């Protein structure tokens, strides 16, 4: 990583890269570059650059709610891919500055988990899993304009999109053309 | 494996005086040799009982249920005897043994306890294992209701975790009919 | 991990701030520097509030105890908010905030749950290890009833097994006293 | 690795089990004592009458397939000889201890280790609290039988079974373990 | 990470406490663990031989040897070494709670004490097991007789406490002896 | 392993028995087993116990020991190759005067391994054990060559190999049989 | 393996014992028990031992070694394939005058191998053994080759291979069988 | 993990300064290269002054010992030697090397001598050469320790055949150390 | 490592003190010839002191510090700390006439170097051919610098030969043993 190393240089300019898997380490410290970048500004825009496979649903929900949370607008740029939780936080940006770059590429599908052991803590792992699905289906509802019962039924398995096909779907404003 | 004088291994020579051994983890293997002995007895003589002999930590459910609907199918009473452990679907199979004819040795145990699995993959493939193991145990325990003469729902409370009984307390419970005491 | 330059670390600027992040499990390590954190910003500052993110599984109980009674100790208030997940040790860190701050976004996840442990060797050991962790559980579920206002019973019946509950199910129950709605 | 003796052809311990020898030669799981509970019955079947000899030369092993074991020697009519070579330890010195009363024997040099049960428990809180009151209450029903086949007190098998209790054949015999050592 | 502290000075969190004569025993006991202690030990009496210094412990015990390292390094120097609990002090753990300055033995209300025998293991021949039974029931001798002169509890009593795991609460510690004020909030 | 039976089962029936391996349960409950099953055909006839061993198990050789001592028929020994540590013990427990080494058989003696892992108090029951283990085979090997517990004991503290002629001399055997 | 009996027990049948594998002690055992029942079966009449052996454990080779030496037959030895090591110490073994190896087989000699680990005197006892192991390989290589022990000792330093030819030269074998 | 003192030094190179060397780990060879170069930095720094080496090793390599040792034994100023929980092997051999009359051990640290270790593979020439090299690296260990101690090289080989364990008094008593330092 | 107001060796090369504290492989050689090179630069005439304390290793890697120190204008002294063995005695062997030392208790080995070959006959004779050069090569040298014949050093590094300090001093593979 070339020398500030190139990504404290990109965040002190406000941009913010998610380029990895998701999970608690990642959320930690995309949450706390937000959290100090409203503190340095609370009016300017952040820039949120998404290359991700998805991850942690828990930990997409630390990054989905401190945007939600903080007083300036949070840009999402798909680069690359945006996938599962990935996908999410890309359709979490601020309305009308969730981008992708043409040739990047946007995938929806359910969770995944796992239970292990007996028949009732099967059931609860079940009952959580299905009611984390509920919550993203509404939120994800929320951001594009869709419907619940047509993201359930387009999430069902691997569900992939272009760029544009993002934008038809709401998932994106624009496709930011050169 | 003891040989005994025709040449029987000590197992098939008890298997010709119509005593099938269960005395390992249930398992599709295992299932299908209890199933064959099964048979094979009742074709031997369709009136004469059978002793299934049970020291098992118990295992997989449908194998279990393989030998469960074949000592209910076939015409032979199946006399069941616990010696040392019965658990989870073994002591299942000991209480489907011929009604008067299910015991334990005063010092074996009974162990009852909800179905195991596991399952992993998308929200909507947990959803249908959770489903079926829940479908599961509420067959296990309409059955075992239907054997014992308790409620299904202090069967269900019962088996909520491993839930150990003494030969005496399997008795009391149902699970058995009498404790087969020494001379 | 990017660095800030005025060179702290991101995590070493928020700390300039006094935030303190619980963003993994907790194990020794991670209870250690929260305890040094905790102690420093004390002598820095006795009277502005520490705010702790907790984003954690949870963990080790005696690790977790180590931050519970620091936070205990220390004169400035200890806020702590909920973000992604506070499960088992971090939800009972949740609770420990001081009255009035301890809060959840509104998509955080917190769970509660009776402790885990293990035991192997002879009966008096396993006894010996049993009598523990019935002990540690009934203390740990003192402090939540004190912390919740719920009593000690419905603590441990709603900790027998894994129980989720949403932020603002949290407050409802008395784990947290806000949901930090978005403007 | 195990020779075989013509007189119809045999291994060496089927024409044992011939003249109703059985051997407890190995770590006692579910399938030795299948095994031994299958010879049990069996030499009842053939004769009902004639006593039966238990060769000891175990570690011992799982409480539950021991307690299989013991179970099928009170049970069946013919007294079973216990006969100690070499070690009887745990669940082995207990099923030592189970013979016919007056033919319990070690050989001069056995040696016999009395201890208590082990195991283990993982998971909540609860669940442990169930794996102990269970490793507890099968140390009772160990020790109520062992105070009962070898006339000492449970006070005092539960405080000699505290740690591992290594006896020679001659204190076994003192113990109430054995009823002789066989001497040459 | 560990975090950095700017006061201008850059600190790790670790070395801003030993600055104000803070030690952090918060891991198993070994020779390297017990090498860093002393040598802040030894440190920390040439900056001020008068002032107190604080060990605090979190710690599930370890190494007999690399324990009498830091103990005998505690009783060696001038200033008094507070102790305080927080967490877990088990084994050779508890054995340095105990060892602190008296009068300043400290644990927080929900750390746990726990104390048993030491342990150890010898494989070989018959000779080799026994010099190694006779150095470890030494070892256990002179635990035991350290612990009763600390604690005030007779040596007859330490050994019938330790035979097995033993887990103490703050305030049974120091109903014991193994620490002398329980910490409690303000 | 060729057939004419088996060739060691072909051996049992002119009552030879083979003890050509490390010594474990499995091993002495099979010796033990041809011991009895040898003294039911006919309990005056000598049996004949070769050995080739590098020894193993005590207890499973005391199994074997006891057996030997227990029945009427005289058991002789034969050490062939090797007989190293419970193997040299059970060398030296064949009847008096029918002890035997070939001239460039290997006998070796010492003190026995064991271990010991956990508290203090299980590592000394483990010690106290094996030392008795020790004082129990120095006293019969003791019986057995003639010789003091006090030179046993000086003379198993490290591996001492011996030759066919320096274990007759020492007393563990009666002769060497010579070609 | 075909059966005729399996191949190797009919050739038993006409006193042929295949040493065809490493040596070690369930080889021994089963080649001692071999040569005891052809003794038993006929005192007078050869045995055929066919060697085609790398070698391995000396005190198994000396199982073997004696078991030759004690028995009223003369066990013929021949070489196929290879005899290295404790395989050729065996094939030097055979009756004076009824040692072969045939034309394409190869015989390699060496000193014997070992480890040792622990103690400086533990190390001191190992390397006393296998140097006494060594003299008393050599010393009866010696009187079975015509050899001197000196030219033995240099010989066997590092690995040298013979051929069958050069195998007679040395005295290790009397004649090569030529087809 | 190791700390920092800022007048900006690691805990032990403070330490160094005030010509404080703390040896505790095994002795291998990167542990022998810096504490002779701990070593030759002080003697350079000043040649009068004593140097305190802190011992807290289980000991290692014998070739790494004698590197430390020799650096100790070339160097003008006094190395003050201090035993502080163990010195075993090689790390009593080193306590031992410490300027006459300034030899320490705190109350409760342990010194244990035993004989060298090692191994040997291969050929009976090969078997011979290793043992015959650590036989006599046994008896150079042994002369010096004579040397320092007082002991007759006799007594130290009947001393070293078994690890034999020490107490600081007894090791004082032994010749190993000078003073057991007392805490005030 | 401890650091000196440097790290140690840092320190110690200020001074011209250059550490061979462990097996030779390239890294070590790598980093040993470019200190080598750096000390001649900074004073083309003042000593450098190489300590040795090495079990060997590489041949090459060892030739590329034996070929630097001879290129360089400073004499290398060496010193014997711990053990030379192998390749680590051809390097003390190699220091300038005069400087070459060991303290009164080093051990010293020389041997035969070491390998291996795998694959076909025409393979294995190649790689045979290169050790038995590569012997050659060390044992000439070692002939030069000790003032022993070629056939006495073949003779002599046929298995493991150990020798104190004053016996590689007679040996011809130091000068002088350092006594305190
Ligand atoms: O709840 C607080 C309040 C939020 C706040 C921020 C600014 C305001 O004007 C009012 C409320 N809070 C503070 O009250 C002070 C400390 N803090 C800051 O955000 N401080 C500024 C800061 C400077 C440099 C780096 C990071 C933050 C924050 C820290 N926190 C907790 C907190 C901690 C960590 C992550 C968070 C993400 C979303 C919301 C709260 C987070
Ligand atoms: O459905 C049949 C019928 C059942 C039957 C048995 C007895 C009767 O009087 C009438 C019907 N069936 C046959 O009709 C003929 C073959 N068979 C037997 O049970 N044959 C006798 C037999 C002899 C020796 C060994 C085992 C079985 C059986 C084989 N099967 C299939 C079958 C196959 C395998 C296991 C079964 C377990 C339970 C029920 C049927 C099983
Ligand atoms: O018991 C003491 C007292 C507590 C104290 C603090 C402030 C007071 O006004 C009164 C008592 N103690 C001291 O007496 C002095 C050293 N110390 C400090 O907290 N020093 C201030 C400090 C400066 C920079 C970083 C961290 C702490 C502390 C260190 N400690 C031990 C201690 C050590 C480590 C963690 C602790 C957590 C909770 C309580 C005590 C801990
Ligand atoms: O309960 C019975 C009765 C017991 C019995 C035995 C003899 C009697 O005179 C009366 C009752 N039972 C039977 O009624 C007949 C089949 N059986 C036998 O023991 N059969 C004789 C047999 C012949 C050949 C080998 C083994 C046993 C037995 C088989 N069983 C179940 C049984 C099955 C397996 C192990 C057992 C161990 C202890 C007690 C019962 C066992
Ligand atoms: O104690 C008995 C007595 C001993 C006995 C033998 C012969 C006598 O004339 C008197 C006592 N015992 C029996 O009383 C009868 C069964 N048994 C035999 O040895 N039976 C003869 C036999 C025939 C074929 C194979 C093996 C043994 C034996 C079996 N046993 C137990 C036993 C079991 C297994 C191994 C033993 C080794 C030594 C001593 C006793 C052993
Ligand atoms: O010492 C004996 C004597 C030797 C003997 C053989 C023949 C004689 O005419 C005289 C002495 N011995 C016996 O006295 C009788 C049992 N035995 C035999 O060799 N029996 C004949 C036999 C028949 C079938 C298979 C194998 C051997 C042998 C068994 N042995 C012990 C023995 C056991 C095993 C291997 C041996 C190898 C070499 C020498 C003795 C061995
Ligand atoms: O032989 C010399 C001489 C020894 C010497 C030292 C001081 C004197 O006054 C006289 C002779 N030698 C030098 O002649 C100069 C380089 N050197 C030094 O010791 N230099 C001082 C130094 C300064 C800073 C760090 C370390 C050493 C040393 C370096 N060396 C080689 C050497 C190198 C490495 C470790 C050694 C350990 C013991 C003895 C010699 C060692
Ligand atoms: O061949 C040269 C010449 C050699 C030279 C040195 C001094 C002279 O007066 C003349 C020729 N050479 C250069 O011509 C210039 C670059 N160089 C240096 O040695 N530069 C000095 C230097 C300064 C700081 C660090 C290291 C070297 C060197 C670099 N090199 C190639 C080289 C590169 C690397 C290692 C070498 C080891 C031995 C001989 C040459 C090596």
């Amino acid at each position: 990583i070339p020398t500030y190393d190139i990504y404290s240089r990109l965040l002190k300019d406000r941009i913010i890269m998610l380029g990895s898997q998701i999970d608690d380490n990642v959320a930690n410290s995309i949450v706390s570059q937000l959290l100090f970048l409203q503190a340095q500004d609370s009016e300017k825009d952040i820039y949120l650059y998404i290359n991700s496979p998805g991850g942690s649903v828990t930990a997409g929900f630390a990054i989905y709610d401190t945007i939600q949370h903080i007083k300036p607008d949070v840009q999402t740029i798909c680069i690359g891919m945006a996938a599962s939780m990935g996908s999410f936080l890309l359709a979490a940006g601020a309305k009308g500055k969730r981008f992708a770059l043409p040739n990047a590429e946007v995938m929806i599908h359910q969770p995944l988990g796992g239970a292990q052991g007996q028949a009732t803590e099967i059931e609860i792992a079940a009952n959580h899993i299905l009611k984390t699905r509920e919550k993203l289906n509404r939120i994800l509802s929320e951001r594009t304009g869709q419907s619940i019962e047509k993201i359930q039924k387009d999430t069902d398995r691997d569900n992939f999109l272009t760029a544009e096909e993002a934008k038809e779907y709401g998932l994106i404003d624009e496709v930011m053309v050169p």
